[PDB]
Order: C-alpha cells, then structure tokens, then sequence
C-alpha cells in the first residue's frame, strides 16, 4: 500500500533494463556515455529521507526480503553499473530472466574467487602479456596481431574450458580470427613456443597458409577430467568460420548421440567491427534453433577493442550503441564486461556457459577492451586515432592493474607477481609447452581413379526398392505422390526403366544399408525443387511425416534430409564443416538452382576448393547444383560451370555432369565407397528428371560403374564416322535425337561425364575406333565465355589425333548467363545443335 | 491501492506481450501458446476488482480513470486484435510514448471516411481481379500471385498517398516476385495489355517479366509524386541495399539532408528476410553516415510459407521472421491481412514514425499463399492442412465487402459493380491506375575520344591547395612527411607517386563541379597508408579534407570509411552510381581477395545489368591486387573471374601500372561519355615503388594508354622476343632485363585487358620486325589471371609465323603460397623464364 515501496520497485526494474548503459565498461575511460534519467532516484521521486527507511526488495534477489533504500541503491549500482553491463531484460522467457537475476543480484556484482583462482588469473594474464612482449622483442615489426589490451581473453578461454570439463562436457571447438590467435595457440591450446618461433624465423606439406590461420588439437586437463580441444583453420575472410564450426560440432554431436548438445561445446570469437557488418553472423544466429543445424547454443565472445583497423567512429562502423545488438534477433543475453577486471570476466564467463548449458541457447560475452598497438604491428594508429592512443600510451596493462588490486587486498604479494613475469620469460626461452593443463590426445586422400566396389547384389537392390515404396497404410499420400510411388513400384518390378529420382534414391538406400550416414540439406530438399525426390511423405489427414529411407532396416546408417533455411553462405559453410569432421558418410548440399550458389562464393573459394592445399583438410562434401539451359532465364539456367573449372587445380575438386540415372547412382556411391574425400561438384539436371530417354535399367545399377566418359551408344560404323562431338549433360539428348531424326551416321557423340580431373584414358578409349576422323567438336549449351570451353579446351586438344582440329559449337559469348525470352532460347538451342552436327 | 499497482502491471504486460496473443493468422491455424502475464488472475485481480474504478497511468485511451473491466477490454482491443504491436523493446521513451498515443487512443478501431473505405475495397478488387484474370487467360503460367496477400495493394497506394500527403517528392520501391505483376499494373500503372503481350511471348538479351522495373508519376492528396520500382534479379533481398544507394543518390542531389523528400520502401518475403544475411548488413547501414537515408519502411509479405517449407523449426530460430529488425530497435507492426483497415491504419503509423524519427520501421503483413509457390506447383504434397484450410477460405475482397455491407457502409451492388467494371478495364487494356500520371545517352563505345588534357598550371594550383591545411591542425609526423613530399611534387622537385596522381585526378573532377563519392574499408587513409584524404588533428580529434576545399564552386567530395561489409556496400554503390551517373562513384575493397563476398552484386548487377535491364552503371571498383608473398587472401583479386564475366562490352578490366595511368583512368571514367563498370586491379607495393612514378606533364598532356610500348631505348631490329604483361610484374621484368644488359627482349604492358585494345597492342608490336616468339608473363597461377581467358586475343595480335608462350606461376588450388620464401623463389623463376631467350 506504500507508494514509495512501489517507487523502489521501479528503480530496481530501471537498473535491470538500462543499468548497462551507465556501466563503467571502457577500460580507457574515454567513453562519455549519455546519462539515463531512470537510473537516478530523483527520477522516481526518492529523497534523502527515503534512503534511510527500510523497504521490501520485491523480486530483487539480494538474499534478504527487506533492506534500507540506501543499501538497495548501493546494491543496484554495484550489480548493474560496475564492470559488468548485463543486457537480458529484452528476453521474453520469464524463467530465463529469473535465472540471470539470481546469478547477478545475489552476488551484488562482487564475485568470490579462491586465492588459488586469483593467482591463476594473474598467471594467465602474465602469460598473455609475456608472450606478446616476447614476440615483439624477438621479431620487431613482424605481423602478429597482438592480443595486448585484451589480455583477459586468455584467462576467460581457459576458465571456459575448465568450466566445460567441470560441467561434464567432453569436447570444445573454437572458431576465431587473427586477434589473439597466436596467444590462443601457445597459451591455451598448448602449441610449442619454439615451433612458433621457428615459423617467424622462416621454417616450414601443401602450399600452406599464414601463421595466424592455423588450427590445433590438444587435450586439456580440467577438474572434471581431460577435454578435447579443437581450434579451426580459417581464411582471412572474417566470421565465415563461425558456421563452419557449427557444422563440425553438430557432426560430433550426431556421432556421440549428444541430442541436446551437452557433450560438445561450440565457442566462436569475433571482432567488434566484423560481427556488426558481416551478414553471415545473422544467418548463423537464424540457424541456432533450426532442427537441422542447432547445436545446443553457442558461447560467442567479442574481443571489442573499440576500433576496426583505422575505423573507430561508431557512426561509421554500425547503427547502434553496441556491436553485439545483432544477437537480439534471437533474444540472446549479452554480457558486457570491462576487460581490466578479470574477475568480472571470469564471473561473466561462468554465467554465460551455465546459461548455455541450462537453456541450450546462444549467449554473447562483450569483452570491452582496447588494441595496444596498431591494427597490425607495422601500422601507425595515431594518424587516425590520436586521442585513443594518447590515452593508451599512459594506460597500464591488465596484468599490472590486477596485480596491484591483489596486493592492496593482501591476496598476493609483489614478489609472487614478479616471479610470474620472469619465470614465464624463462619458459619461453626453454621453448617447451607452457600450458600446464595441456595433455597429448588419447587417410582418404587416394587419387580419383582408385578402384572401388561399384557392384551391388541385384536382388538386394530390388528388395531395397520395394522397401522404399512401402509406407503405412494409414499414412494417406497426395494423389500426385501416390502416382510417383506407383511408378517407383513399377520400376522395382522391371516394368519400367528407372528415372533419375529412383536411381538417386537407391543410391542413398545402399549406403544406409551399409550403415553409412547420409545428411542432406538444401532449400526444399525433402520433396525436391523439381518434384522428383519426395524423400519425406506428408500425411494428408494430419501433418505427420514418414521417411522411407529412414526405415530400410534396423541397424541401418542414419538418414536425414533437412529443408534448409533460406541461406546459402552459412549453410554451405555448415555442411563443409560437417563433412570435414565426419568424412565416413555422405554429406550433400543442394542449391535450389545452381545460379544461387554464388551467394556462398567465399565458402567455395576459401574452403572447398583450397582447404586441402592450405590446411591439409580433406572434405568429401557433395554439391548438387541444378543446371541446364531450358529457357527459364539468367538465374535459372547456369550453375556457372566455368567458375568451378577455373578453380580446379592440383586434384583439389571433382566436377561432374551426369547424364543418366545410372551415372548419378554410381556417382553418389563412389563418393562414399571409394576411399577419397575431395569435394564433388555436380551439375544437377532439371528437365532430365522426366526426359523419356534419360533412364537406366536395374542391370545398369547393380553391375555398372560410374563412367568418366560415355562412348557412342548407337549402332555406328566406326570407319564411316566423319566427326566426333564432345559434350556433357542434357545437350547430349538434344544432339542424340536430332542425329537420329536426321538418320545421320557419320557423326559420333561422346560424353565427358567427369570434367575434372580430366579422364584422358577414358576419352582416348572412346575415340579410338574412329580411325577416319577429320575434326572434333565441343558442343555446349553454355555461352562461349562460360561452360567448359575456355577452361577445358587444352584437355580436349591433348586427346585428339594430331592431324585433326577441335571446333566449337555452342551459344555466343554473353554478359548475361541466359536470355530472358523463351522464343530466343529455342532458336539459339536449334542453331548450336545444327552447327555441331553439320559435317 | 495495491490493486492499482496490479492494474498498471497488467497494462504494461499487454504493451510488451499482447502481440503474442493477437489474432494475426488469417487462416486461424496458429495455436499460439498462452501468455500467463495477459491473464488478470496472474496479477491477482479478481472479479470484484473488475467493477472498481482505477487510474490508467500512461494508458492513452483518452480518460485518466476507468473501471478495470473497461481497461481490460481496451487492452484486448488495442493489442490482441488484428494488430500485433512490438515496440516496448525500444529504449527511447519518446518513441514509445509516440506509438502508445497512436494505438491506445484509437483503442484498436481506426476511423476511415466512407470514401476511404470505398478506395480500399476497390483496391482489393483490383488486386484479386487482375490475378484471377491472368489465371483464366494464361493457365499454368508462372505469375507468383499476390492472392491471399491482397491487402498489400491498398497498403502500397496508401503509403504513396500518405507520402505525398506529408510533402515527400519521391518514393522508391524494392521488392521480389510476390505480387510483382500486381504492383506493376495496379500501383505503378503499367498497361495491362503490355503485360498480356509479355505472357504471349516477345535493347538486349532481356529478363523475366517479374524482374521489370517501372517509373511513373502518382497523384496524391498532397500533389504528384514520382514512383520508381527497381529492377532486380532472382536473388532475394540483394535489391534492398541497391535501393538504399539509389535513394541516397537522390537525397544527395536534392539536398535532402534529413531524408524527408525521398521515401525508400523495401518489400520482403518471410522466409527470405529471416535467412539472407544481406538483410542484417543493410540494417547495420541504416544509421551509418554515408549510407543513411532517413530510415526505410520495410514490408514483409508473410504468407507463412517458403516454397515447400512452412515449419517454423526449419525456416528460422524465433517466433517472428521480423526479429532481425530488433538489432536496430525498429518497431514491428504485425497485422492480419484479412483486415485492410487495420492494414491501412498500421501503414499510416509506420510512415509517420519513419518521418518523425528517421528510423527503420517494419510492417509484418500476416497473410497466406492462395496457390502453390508458383502456379504450376502442388502445395498439398508438403502443406496439406494449410491448403485444406485455404480451399475453404474466402478472399480478402469478399470479407471486407461483407463487413462494409453489414455496417451499411457499402452495398452488394457497389461491390459487384467494382468486380465487373475492373474486368472490363482489363479487357480494354489501358492503364487502370486512376492516379497514374505521365512523368513531367551514356553508352558510347569505349574508344570514344575524350578530353584527356588539363592545364598544367591549373594542375599545379590544385596540388598546392591539396597540400594546404590549417596551421593549427597538427598532423601526425608521418602524415606531415607525406604531405611535405606532395608539396615537393607540386614544385617539380619530385616525380609523382600513386597517391598524389590519384588525388590530383579527384581534384580535377570536383574542380569541374563533378561529384565524387568513395566508400570502402579504411578508404579515408587507405589500407596501405597512401591516400590520407582525411587529415586527423593530433590535439583534438577533428578532421580536415583537402579535396573538399578546392574552391567554393567545386563539386561535392566524400570518402567514407565503410562498414565491415562487402555485399551490401557494393550493392549500395551500384545503386548510387546507376541513379547518379554524372560523377565518380568508387568502391574500394581492402584487398581484392575479399570482393568475392559481394559476388552476387558482381554477377547479377554489375556484369549483367545492361544486357538484362538496359541499365548503365559507371561504378568503379578498386581491388588491391598483386603477388607480394602475403598469402592466399592478400595476393589475388581473382582477375580471371572478372575476365570470364566480360562479354558484349559489359565491363572494363584495367590493370594500371603507373601513377599517370591511374590518373587518366580515373578521369576517363567521368570525362568520357560512357558509363560501364570499371574493374581495377589496384597496386600495393607499387604505391612505394621507386620506378613507379610520373611527372606533372604526364598528367597534363598524357592520356590513358590501353597499351604502353617499350620505354627503354632499344634497337627494334635486335628484339628477338616480346613479353606481354600487366601490373607490377612489369617492374620486376624491367629491372631483371636491365641488370642482364639484355636488348633482344621487349616488354609491353597491356593496361586494359577488356575490351581488348587490338590496335593499340598491334601498334606497340609493329617495330619488332625480327621477332621470333611472344611471351605472356603473369604473376598469377596459370589457371588464374589473364591466361585462359585472354590468350586468343594475344594470338590474334601477333604475326602468324610466331608462337605464343607462357611464363608464370604453375596452376594451383590456392591463389598463393603461405610462405614468403617459396614466393620469392616462384617469382624469380617466372621472371627468369620470361626473359630467357
Ligand atoms: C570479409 C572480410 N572483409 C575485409 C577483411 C579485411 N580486414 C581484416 S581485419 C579487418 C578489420 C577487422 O576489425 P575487427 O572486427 O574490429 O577486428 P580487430 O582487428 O579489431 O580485432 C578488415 C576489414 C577481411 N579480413 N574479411
Ligand atoms: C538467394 C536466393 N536463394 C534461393 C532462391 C530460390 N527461391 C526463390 S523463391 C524461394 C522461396 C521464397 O520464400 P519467401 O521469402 O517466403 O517468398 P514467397 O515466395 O513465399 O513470397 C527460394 C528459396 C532465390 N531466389 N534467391
Ligand atoms: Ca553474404
Ligand atoms: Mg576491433
Ligand atoms: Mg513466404
């Protein structure tokens, strides 16, 4: 009934919502943060006399039901306006808001750490500073992307790993960028400092990568036992590694049966400028609770040194007060903490991990710090941030402030802190591992033409097909789906040749029949964009689903196909991380059309095509890219085959253009059964899914094999052949039908199904019979500046007899991939067919 | 008075969470989880309290005191009806009170005059009639029907009417396939007969009908307004940054400093806006200086399905697809699309909010998709219950007509007259937009002559002004050193470096009154410490920009340190350059290796917009490029990819090698009357190379050379081999040939690789009548660079008796090696191989 008691409650609520806006977060003290009137008691009409009266605390979780207002006011400022700026009241979940209030408000901001723990934090701050000054002394001017100014991340990361083992987690996977990367390698993951000193000195499998992109694996002793540690390889492109780490841990969580993600912990580290500006951050946040990509939530740490290279003005880097405001899209709590207060850092770190393990949701730690040097060690920061570095020049390091605090508290002494600095310098001189909790951990690279088991028992293959066509009798299907499954029933009885959708389905069935995993993701991949797959049967009565590939037999390998979020960059990065972590199974990503894969171009350029040469990473990821010129316009015709062929080199990737249902069946099986794990780029057909001539028999599947090149199929006279037409994909069936309708027999048509690595022997074998050949033609639907022409012509010339010429037949070069009009498309298609067939 | 505190907390609970119980789904399939805070029993309010009067606090219903039973009814009408208001997450108290006054005073029930209700019904009739008409006349054809979201047509026209009502001059729209033909015919005023011709089959290679843009004038109560609908590709959401660049280009030209004259509108799909990362990149630019346009009205056509995907657990991680907007604290108005008056009422609020606070605002139009994703697709295979409900769901026109008839605000004959009269207008084939009004070459070939010369005395006066700065504006000593060098360059005591000639090139354009807009990461100083367009005071943090201080009549100059984004920023500058081609619009990647993050803008806009949409764009892209031993991501701008994209004169690919060449190259992009994209391989070490210098006369009296002939005085008859090359590899070849005292080898630069300058190249090669072979030298791996794409051009230029040979790095999966020592060995090998006869 008291009115001021209600005013006290609104004062508490105002600090929970907005206390972070006045918190002393900047270590440099340069921030002049705008005043918030609600934090002032006078805003709530509380006077000096009210401060002496006792009040009930309401839901304020300080640990006593009643206390005087002067003590309530002191409690709020210490809880929410000290070194910790807690941002959590935007969340809608009441239980989670109560959970955070119990952690912070009972502590009243002041964490209690053991003298052993306080010494470990100081020793870890000593390791962070000492390694960085050591590298600056020994290699002056060399780029190292120093952690200095953000030294608290080293105790934070080791406290995160220790708390992860303390909570029974088995593995931790980390994605990070350049900032503090060498510090994380030496002082957390346990890389030998002498090995790091060798890399600065010029001592080095493949073409390699820069020192601050390297990953690492190690075991790490924790109170709860040894934990495996993994630090990802990444390119210079920022933030893209985050989805890749999400895929790796999900592949780990799948293998371990960790359905709630409590055994494998994902940690991503971000820069303040990068996390605000890169769109892949939002795409990954949008996948955090998708059933096909969720990993139980990620702990996300921003090393917020308040500058991006030469850009520090908030009006240039972002549109909001905090770089972490993107996290609000998924209502993640955000803990801003001053980096000069390591105990607040470790205290916020335990809370953020406990929140992640409790509610299985993303959580963000904003480590507000500074950059002691320029963006790199050879760059001048004063030219563009004069005031910031005039303050940094007179700012003591976090180790020195923390040691001074412990000494004034008589929780440490000056000689112990001095011993840490000098002893760590000697340990770097010794060159051995300086991580006391480090522990030792307790191929698939064969050439593409390695022999593999292509055959399958034909009766088992029919038995698998009969099981694929079965579904519960109460699970009513839509009539168009019942029709397609009836066609699939006729294919299993030999009454019809198999179409693309059936041969693709049997390929998955044989792999789960062998216990191999299959994970498919992509937009509308459950049904298929072109209505050909229908891996998921939707009941017409309720909305229940049934997946025949998940019901082959007990003890089968797992099968999953996910309708992916409407994203390409983060999703393709996720599946690359999944396939690299678990190469044994099939991992396939399907673009809706191949034209849209260029939105994930960074994953294609910096991971898929180059990860083996740069990091010795094998990845067997399969990419289905629908492709084909059928008159549907520039964005529904070309998967940009020319770009993938341009990326091919040093056996890095496979580029394949299957033309038969049997070819895609063996192609898929070869990607698992053959002991090689390199990316498989596939030009998926569209009209060929229903082309009457694009069919295969059960004998082609059971006893056939993937053909890198397909010889002439029609009854020709080898001596009468005047021209051989090379081609790939659906253009073959256009050439084949026109050549038959012309009753032509002086023209041979040979398909090159695998465009890279180039199958020279198979191509020469297909061309041997025509001893009277005069010229060779490469026919393609693509414009002359696209497709295989400019990139693969040298391979075609090396295969043909020396006396013959190679000629081009195809669409003219064009700036746009395809014409906007169907009528123009059909006339262009007929011209390239007639030109290829015209002796 | 304890219940009085409970009543205030009940009011606050509806402001925060009333949207979670609102009747938003037209189909009523949503079983929304119960919210305990909305229950009065949760606040310990019983039946006895409901009869007692209470003070409403800040509840803006128009009376300070009310019985609890009326307050409870008022809250449900305000926050749990057709409108789900999400605004309490905002921190700004003035903006929260502003929204509360709009919604709570109305108590949910907007008041429209009988004329306005008739306009909404007629516009719903136009939306439905055109879509059923196209289905009857072209069955099965892809049209991406608006049906189920018909309220967007009255919403857009009310947005434009309200925009002119508040004095705005221009509105620019970016949207996707959904309702695109409806927007063209029923809002932008495209002739229905012209649309019917395109369904029946018919400047360039063209594009599909639902990518077309349009321009028109639009009568509003406040006067005529210009309307623009953007061209866009199939790639979703990418058009949004492009529209942001167009409106900023309009606001810059008009002096619309606060963005109140030009209104940007973006339309989104529910699945696309949640999943595409360019959305967040654009929201992060909404208040950054150099990209802000005063806020955008953003409309989501939320039909609760994406193609075959409707399960929320597969499309997003949150209850709402619009939750991304919370990163910038935008209010979000969810509205049932079957309630057009709630739609129009929310529409006026969102525009009034945008004009008042100059911030982004989102309208979540909760609707359904009447047909499959396209008209030839079966939705029931994957969404059975949703379409079993849609099959028995009346259309929005029918529901609104019934409502007006039950209110006696309309009659069945008027609603029937609208349906049949609109069908007759489509048969007539003329414009059906009653407020439509009529509106009140940069493609010449690349070799067109242009004014390359400049007064040398004028150029020296420009350079001396560039070196001036206030004497109190203390500079960092390294910046004072570089500016002292530029002073000596203006006095003729030193040859020009890359940074000075680039700066003088900008100086001549603003000197002629042309605009210059530069954006890119760290572009003010330059990533490589060469530009320093912005001088930062060492005492305070104040800035000074010499290029903005040439003279009082100069054209505007701006260089912005861009956000850490490539996709949205390059899409923004493409929209800026296309909207205002007169000036220079330049985007600088930090390294060219990072431009692949904006590959969609490169593939679908820059390289193809002319052939597809007849749009000219003179955007310049500085992409730092060069093999200097810094690793795979700091060596290659992927020149081979840009050359692969070249065709039909679409783009210019240039690799300047001298400070004079970049000066003329820059000037040519404005002075020459052509506006096609300029792809530039920017140097890095050449910014400080002692041999990479030019004189003031090279700027004043020189010109851009597509090819540069041999510069050393050689005997033409002694040359046994010609080495073609581009970029910094030339300076490596030149020094090695000089150290060898070699004179049988000529080194010719091909500065412009596309369009290929055959005549300039052949002129450089004519003197060497005794040549035996030609070499293409490149630092790039053989599968990269110009080799595979440009070799046919090299063969066509050389005499028939000679062979073309390759000298360069071996093909590699990664652009460059990790180690500097391996890099120097590879560099020495390709240099020695190119020069070794
Ligand atoms: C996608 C991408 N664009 C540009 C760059 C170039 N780049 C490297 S670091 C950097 C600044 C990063 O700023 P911040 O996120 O604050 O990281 P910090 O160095 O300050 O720790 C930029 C623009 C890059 N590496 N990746
Ligand atoms: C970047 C990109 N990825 C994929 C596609 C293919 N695609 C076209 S429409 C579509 C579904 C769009 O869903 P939504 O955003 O809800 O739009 P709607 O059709 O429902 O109006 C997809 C995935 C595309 N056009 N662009
Ligand atoms: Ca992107
Ligand atoms: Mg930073
Ligand atoms: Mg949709």
């Amino acid at each position: 009934v008291d009115a001021k008691q209600v005013k006290v409650l609104q004062l508490i609520n105002a600090y929970r919502f907005r206390g972070h806006e006045a918190a002393e977060l900047d270590p440099l003290g340069l921030w002049q943060r705008p005043t918030v009137a609600e934090l002032d008691p006078a805003f709530h009409n509380l006077t000096e006399d009210d401060f002496e009266e006792t009040f009930n605390v309401g839901s304020f979780a300080v640990g006593q039901e009643t206390m005087p207002l002067k003590d309530i006011y002191t409690a709020l400022k210490k809880t929410y306006c000290g070194s910790i700026g807690a941002e959590y009241m935007h969340m809608t979940d009441t239980e989670q808001k109560r959970w955070i209030q119990q952690r912070l408000e009972s502590v009243v901001g002041q964490p209690s750490f053991d003298k052993d723990e306080k010494r470990t934090f100081l020793a870890e701050l000593t390791a962070a500073e000492g390694l960085e000054r050591y590298l600056g002394a020994k290699f002056p001017g060399a780029k190292r992307f120093s952690l200095e100014g953000g030294d608290a991340m080293i105790p934070m990361m080791k406290e995160l790993i220790r708390h992860a083992g303390r909570s029974g987690m088995r593995e931790v996977v980390i994605g990070m960028a350049h900032r503090g990367r060498l510090n994380m390698l030496v002082n957390v993951l346990g890389k030998k400092p002498q090995d790091l000193f060798d890399e600065f000195a010029g001592k080095h499998w493949g073409t390699g990568d820069v020192k601050y992109h390297q990953g690492f694996s190690a075991d790490f002793a924790t109170p709860g036992g040894d934990v495996h540690l993994a630090l990802a390889f990444n390119p210079s492109h920022l933030e893209i590694v985050n989805p890749v780490v999400m895929g790796s841990v999900r592949a780990r969580q799948d293998r371990l049966g960790d359905d709630d993600g409590s055994k494998v912990l994902p940690i991503t580290i971000h820069g303040d400028s990068a996390i605000a500006g890169q769109g892949v951050v939002a795409e990954t946040f949008n996948m955090s609770q998708a059933r096909g990509f969720c990993v139980g939530g990620t702990v996300r740490v921003v090393v917020n040194n308040q500058v991006g290279f030469t850009t520090s003005n908030p009006r240039d880097t972002r549109s909001t007060m905090y770089c972490t405001d993107i996290a609000k899209m998924v209502q993640a709590p955000i803990f801003h903490v001053n980096a000069d207060d390591p105990e607040a850092v470790a205290f916020v770190t335990r809370i953020a991990l406990d929140y992640r393990n409790e509610f299985k949701r993303d959580v963000v730690i904003d480590l507000v710090c500074y950059r002691r040097h320029g963006h790199n060690e050879a760059d001048e920061p004063n030219a563009t941030q004069p005031l910031m570095y005039q303050k940094i020049k007179k700012h003591p390091t976090p180790r020195k402030l923390y040691a001074d605090v412990l000494i004034d508290r008589n929780e440490c002494d000056i000689e112990t802190a001095t011993q840490m600095v000098n002893e760590y310098r000697d340990a770097l001189d010794h060159g051995e591992v300086v991580v006391k909790e480090w522990r030792p951990m307790a191929y698939l690279g064969h050439e593409w033409d390695t022999p593999w088991s292509n055959t399958y028992d034909k009766q088992r293959l029919v038995e698998l097909g009969k099981r694929l066509c079965q579904y519960p009798e109460s699970h009513t299907l839509h009539s168009r789906v019942s029709k397609l499954y009836n066609d699939r029933t006729a294919m299993t009885n030999g009454e019809k040749e198999l179409d693309w959708g059936m041969a693709e389905t049997l390929a998955y069935a044989t792999l789960v029949d062998d216990g191999k995993r299959i994970r498919i993701s992509g937009q509308d991949s459950g049904r298929g964009t072109f209505f050909h797959r229908h891996a998921v049967l939707h009941n017409q009565n309720d909305a229940s689903t049934y997946v025949p590939l998940a019901n082959i037999h007990d003890k089968q390998g797992p099968f999953e196909v996910f309708d992916s979020v409407l994203s390409e960059e983060a999703v393709l990065a996720f599946e690359y991380g999944y396939a690299t972590a678990e190469p044994s199974g099939l991992t396939l990503w399907e673009a809706q059309f191949g034209d849209f894969a260029n939105g994930a171009q960074v994953v294609i350029d910096q991971f898929i095509s180059s990860g083996e040469q740069k990091w010795a990473r094998l990845c067997g990821l399969t990419m289905l890219l629908p492709h084909g010129y059928e008159g549907q316009g520039p964005e529904h015709s070309s998967a940009r085959l020319e770009r993938y062929l341009q990326l091919c080199a040093e056996q890095n990737m496979q580029v394949v253009v299957p033309s038969t249902p049997a070819q895609v069946y063996h192609m898929i099986r070869r990607q698992v059964v053959r002991p090689m794990r390199r990316p498989l780029i596939v030009m998926s057909p569209k009209s060929l899914l229903r082309h009457p001539l694009c069919t295969s028999s059960l004998d082609d599947l059971a006893n056939g094999t993937f053909m890198p090149a397909i010889p002439e199929i029609d009854e020709l006279d080898p001596a009468k052949v005047k021209r051989v037409v090379f081609c790939s994909g659906k253009v073959y069936f256009d050439l084949l039908e026109q050549r038959r309708n012309n009753e032509q027999d002086d023209v041979a048509i040979v398909r090159i199904e695998q465009l890279y690595p180039f199958p020279m022997d198979d191509v020469k074998a297909a061309i041997a019979p025509y001893v009277n050949v005069e010229d060779f033609v490469w026919c393609q639907e693509e414009p002359q500046n696209q497709g295989a022409w400019y990139c693969s012509q040298h391979n075609f010339r090396a295969a043909i007899p020396a006396g013959t010429e190679l000629k081009y037949a195809g669409r003219p070069a064009s700036a746009s991939p395809a014409v906007g009009y169907m009528s123009v498309h059909l006339k262009q298609q007929k011209a390239l067919i007639d030109d290829a067939l015209n002796v």
